[PDB]
C-alpha cells in the first residue's frame, strides 16, 4: 500500500512530472545495446548513474546533461570500454544520490 | 527525501500530478466556496475531508475527475451551502478508500 | 519497501515500537493498549465504529513501560463497543492533522 | 516524516533496530541490532574510494552484526584520517542505503 508515500511526496512538491520509461538504444549490430534514455527525469539534484553488466559493477560516471525536453541519456560506451552490451546480459542502471551516495534501481534489461 | 521519490519511480515509471491549489471564490469575493486541483492522482478513487477553522466538516463523495485531469472540491457540500470566510483556515485532506488514512493536500492560511 | 525502512534508519538510527493490539474485552471491547508507541510527537487517536466516525479525544499519558491505552468509553459516550462491529483506530498527526490506521478489529 | 514512519508501522507493527555505529586505526564497525527481514550485505567506501561488497558475517544471537574492514581493505584497517561510508545492499534489487559514516 503506497498511498502514504505518494502523498508524502505531494506534501513536499505539489507539482511533479517524471518519466523513466526505458528507451534502450541499440548500436551496430542490433544485438548490442549501447544506451538508455529516459523521457523526463527528476531534476531536484544532479543525479549520477551506475551501471551493472551481468553482475559486474561498471561503476559511476558523470551524467550527460538533462536536455531541454527533460530527457537524459546514459551512454553505455562510457561504462563498458567503448563496446555495447550484448542483449543476452542483464543490465541494471542505478541513480546515485550525490548527497549520500545512495543507489536506486531505475531500469533493468532482462 | 530522494529515497522516497525513487521508491515511487520503482513502482510507477511515469507519473504526473499537480495539486497547486486554485481557491475558488463565490460572491462576495470574501468567501471561498471551492478548491480545484489541475491534475490529481488517479490510482485510487480518493475522497476529500474538509476542516474549517478547526471544525471537522467530514467526508463527502468526490466530484468527477475531469477529462483534463482536474478535480474540484465544492465547499458548499461540506458547509451547509455557504462559502468559507477567508479569515478562517481551511484544511483539505485526501482520504484513502482502502484504510481511511488522511493526508493534507491543501491549506488556506 | 526496503528503501522506506532505511529512510527511517537514516533519519533515526535507533528505534523500537510495538503496536500489537491488546484489546480489552466479556463480549464488549472497552479499550485498546499498545505495548510501545512512537513518542516523537504527542499523538492523539481517532476511533471509527462500524463505519461511524467517533472523532478525536485527548490522549492518555504514555506509561513508564512505553505503553499507551485508548479507552473506547471516551469515544462511545461511556459505552464499550460490541465485537459485532469493525473498530478502526487511527493515529492523528498534531502537525498537519493527518491520520494513519494503526489497529483494526475484524 | 510521520507519514512514512507509520507506513512502516502499518507493514510491520512490532520492530526494533539499532544502527548506532560501534567503531573499533579503525578495524570494524558493529551495529547492536540490525534489521533481519532480508539478508543484507554491506558496501564500504573509504575516502571516496569504492571498496565494493563482501559477504556478511552472521547476525549474532543478541541481534548484532559486525562489518570487518579488513575484508574490504586488503587486510588493513582504515586510518581514522579518512571518511568511511558504509551502505547496506538490498539483495533483491542491488539498491544501497547509507547506514554509517566516519567523519
Amino acid at each position: 500500500a503506497d498511498s502514504a508515500v505518494l502523498f508524502y511526496i505531494v506534501a513536499s512538491q505539489k507539482k511533479l512530472s517524471f518519466d523513466y520509461t526505458p528507451n534502450w538504444g541499440r548500436g551496430s549490430p542490433n544485438s548490442y545495446i549501447d544506451a538508455l534514455t529516459f523521457p523526463r527525469v527528476l531534476t531536484n539534484k544532479p543525479y549520477k548513474y551506475r551501471v551493472v553488466k551481468a553482475g559486474q559493477d561498471l561503476g559511476v560516471r558523470d551524467s550527460y546533461s538533462v536536455q531541454s525536453d527533460g530527457s537524459q541519456k546514459v551512454n553505455f560506451l562510457e561504462y563498458n570500454a567503448g563496446r555495447g552490451i550484448a542483449d543476452t546480459q542483464t543490465i541494471q542502471v542505478y541513480v546515485v544520490d550525490p548527497d549520500n551516495g545512495n543507489q536506486y534501481l531505475v531500469a533493468q534489461w532482462k
